């Protein structure tokens, strides 16, 4: 089934991102707010990015039952980037880093050719990475640094009652999705991709 193996062909990539120094340096409490913040706004980015691509991919008719609008984070996001920086001007201020450029334009890619199996590739390694695991980032910016979980609205997800039902649910959409066997392999292909990218934004907020 097409969940097992994705969570198999990027488990490797899985603990490199657990194991970038900026992310384990920010979990482990040795940053603070202002890193929490600076990822945040680089998030602001791709998600933003990210949720035109499912818009256009949706609205395609591909894989419509998987993308829940339930779990847009980029309106979400903004709020708690009020709050964290203070005002609305961060909007106008924030520039992408190079790691963001390049993800936003594969991004844009995707959204622009209608390329379903890449975006769900990208849903996935995002939003089930969150649904999974936002949870202990969230409790850990308020353990270590005393953000208010007012700024943690992005980890929370508020038309999902059950997170354990959801995942289930999800998984068993990625079971069931229709895809040639290049789809797939590509679906696949791209997970990996997304995890690069990701490890590229980390990497650049460490630097
Ligand atoms: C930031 C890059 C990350 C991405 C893109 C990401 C993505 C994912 C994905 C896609 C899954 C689902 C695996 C599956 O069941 O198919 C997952 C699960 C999980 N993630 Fe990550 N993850 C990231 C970082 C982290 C970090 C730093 C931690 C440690 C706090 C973490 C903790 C976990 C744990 C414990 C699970 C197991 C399922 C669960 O907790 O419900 N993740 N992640
Ligand atoms: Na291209």
């Amino acid at each position: 089934g097409l969940a097992v193996e994705l969570k198999q062909s990027t488990a490797q990539a899985h603990e490199k991102a657990e194991h970038s120094t900026f992310m384990s340096d920010l979990l482990k409490g040795r940053l603070g707010v202002a890193e929490f913040t600076r990822l945040q706004e680089q998030a602001w980015l791709f998600y933003t990015a990210l949720e035109q691509a499912v818009d256009a991919v949706r609205a395609s008719g591909f894989a419509e039952s998987l993308l829940d609008p339930a779990l847009n984070r980029a309106e979400v996001l903004a709020r708690d980037l009020d709050k964290l920086n203070g005002s609305s001007e961060w909007r106008s201020r924030i520039t992408a880093s190079p790691a963001v450029i390049d993800y936003v334009n594969r991004l844009e890619e995707i959204r622009d050719n209608v390329d379903g199996p890449a975006l769900v590739a990208h849903h996935y390694v995002r939003y089930l990475g969150e649904l999974s695991g936002g949870q202990v980032i969230a409790r850990m910016m308020q353990r270590h640094y005393g953000v208010d979980p007012e700024a943690l609205g992005f980890y929370h997800f508020e038309g999902i009652a059950k997170l354990k039902v959801y995942k289930d649910e999800y998984r068993e959409k990625l079971n069931n999705l229709e895809l040639s066997d290049e789809q797939r392999e590509h679906l696949l292909k791209e997970a990996t991709d997304a995890f690069v990218f990701n490890h590229q934004v980390f990497a650049d907020l460490g630097k």
